[PDB]
């Protein structure tokens, strides 16, 4: 509840920013950064009061547990627009493409990595979906094919998980996070090639 | 935090061991006992999860406003191998370690009306002691409907509008013996039950 507009008393409701403001164009900068030759036709605030309530109760865990870090990270996600209904009323869901880190839910540092049609499909209309995700990554390490949870950060303490995995710990590209309400859909994208 | 738990003195996470007599320990036994009555319990410990324990507080709230004036929250069992016991009292029900059912209604964590069932030695498998676990767990039964083996999520209440969910599914809506839940938080492991035959 930041940007946040008033919702009369509503738990959802999808916002179309208004070009040129500030947070659009905070929004845009982030994907024209790697994503120049696309054409934005809106950009989406998420406003769903349930899904941040479990987010940011995951959010102060998470900067107890790791002794003061920043542990989130805004990263990109591709969907298909079957899918958009569903993640903006429930988020992401590891249970719902190759699963090379483990079997959690996959965003991306670039946008130009989301916008490949693998993941942001094309509909009828040749348009393609992408988030723009708080998600807590927290203390990652290197993931592989079949994790269903990230690995101990001391295999001693079998039950102290680190927080994501990632490709590359020194310059990752991507994240998958293992549990629900640790990501936060916050804007969509609605773009064309 | 509840104000009968032990004060944990800046920790997230203990086990209290209950005492026979208490009124806590005496319910669990009975509710155990009226369908495992040829079982002996060894210990039942409370389970203290701060983290846990917000998580699932904050999903029944929600539950609690989107329902209106339900009974959303079911006390429940749930079998445990020996080996699965410090992953659940840290971290709960994960979906995707749970075991597949002999008779499924969908992907996600059981959860039983009678403990009889989760005493099967397929849920509480007897560890190398021949000590076996069940776990009493809130649960978020919510509004529910019979499920089915396709299940990844629970189903939509109406075909026309697919996100708007059912809390979970169950074998029969008339007569309800087990639970099936989709999502991390909706369950929160109350008591863990060490017991023998
Ligand atoms: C392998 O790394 C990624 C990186 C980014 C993405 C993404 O944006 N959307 C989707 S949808 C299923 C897989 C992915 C994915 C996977």
């Amino acid at each position: 509840p930041e940007h946040w507009t008033d919702m009369n008393h509503q738990l959802f409701c999808m916002v179309q920013l208004e070009p040129g403001q500030s947070e659009y164009n905070t929004i845009k900068d982030k994907f024209t950064r790697t994503c120049s030759s696309y054409a934005i036709e809106k950009i989406e605030r998420i406003q769903n009061a349930f899904l941040w309530q479990s987010y940011q109760v995951k959010k102060r865990q998470m900067d107890i547990k790791n002794d003061h870090k920043n542990n989130e990270r805004l990263l990109f996600h591709g969907t298909d627009a079957d899918s958009v209904p569903y993640v903006n009323q429930h988020g992401f869901n590891r249970s719902c493409n190759a699963v090379s880190y483990g079997k959690g839910t996959y965003f991306a540092v670039d946008a130009s990595y989301s916008a490949k049609d693998t993941y942001s499909k094309p509909d009828s209309n040749g348009r393609k979906h992408m988030y723009v995700v708080r998600v807590l990554t927290g203390v990652f390490t290197k993931g592989r094919a079949g994790l269903v949870t990230p690995p101990p950060k001391n295999p001693h303490n079998p039950t102290d998980l680190f927080d994501s995995v990632t490709n590359n710990t020194r310059s990752p590209k991507l994240f998958v996070v293992f549990f629900d309400n640790q990501a936060y859909p916050e804007y969509l994208i609605t773009f064309t090639a």
